[PDB]
């Protein structure tokens, strides 16, 4: 029930998954494989720097609630739990080739190439991601694809905590 990825630890509780291989098309139409998790899971993330929560079933982000040390943290952990959930948005957002033969990317497989792709630029992601209105859950606020903090719309399914 406990594992790493991307830095954080992820720690279920609740729910349960099955795992198969799966191909997915890139919004760039590159055939990638992926050991896919099927089945509705929450999990508590913990990193150094950001903690959240998470609801997914399979490849569907459900809710994300994430607090941490600063704009920087929090959207490196909003970032991983996307990858994480496997959404077809999110493999979507991939618009050029993922270069899986250079020296440097042989061990790494697709679901962190991924990774690495948006850590180094998430801005299609987030704009691709989709927005959403939101209601006064005190606490609690909205975070807009640019990062900037909203009472009124967030990105899908994603609110930030006061830390
Ligand atoms: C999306 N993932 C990924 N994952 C876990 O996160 C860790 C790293 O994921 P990964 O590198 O894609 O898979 P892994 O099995 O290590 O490798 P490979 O795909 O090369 O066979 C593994 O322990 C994997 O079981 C998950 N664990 C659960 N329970 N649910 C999920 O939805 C997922």
């Amino acid at each position: 029930s406990s594992f790493s990825f991307g830095g954080f630890t992820f720690k279920r509780t609740s729910g349960s998954s099955v795992k198969k291989e799966e191909e997915v098309l890139t919004g760039n139409l590159q055939t990638l494989k992926i050991r896919v998790h099927e089945g509705y899971e929450e999990f508590t993330m913990v990193g150094r720097r950001a903690t959240a929560i998470l609801r997914k079933a399979t490849r569907r982000l459900i809710q994300l609630i994430v607090s941490g040390r600063d704009e920087q943290s929090i959207a490196e952990a909003i970032i991983v739990a996307m990858v994480f959930s496997q959404e077809d948005c999110m493999i979507k957002a991939v618009r050029g080739d993922l270069n899986f033969v250079n020296r440097a990317n042989q061990r790494l497989n697709p679901m962190h190439q991924l990774l690495r792709h948006f850590q180094k630029d998430a801005k299609v992601l987030f704009q691709n991601w989709g927005i959403e209105p939101i209601d006064n859950v005190m606490g609690m606020i909205g975070i807009l694809p640019d990062m900037t903090p909203s009472t009124e719309m967030s990105l899908r399914g994603v609110r930030v905590s006061k830390m």
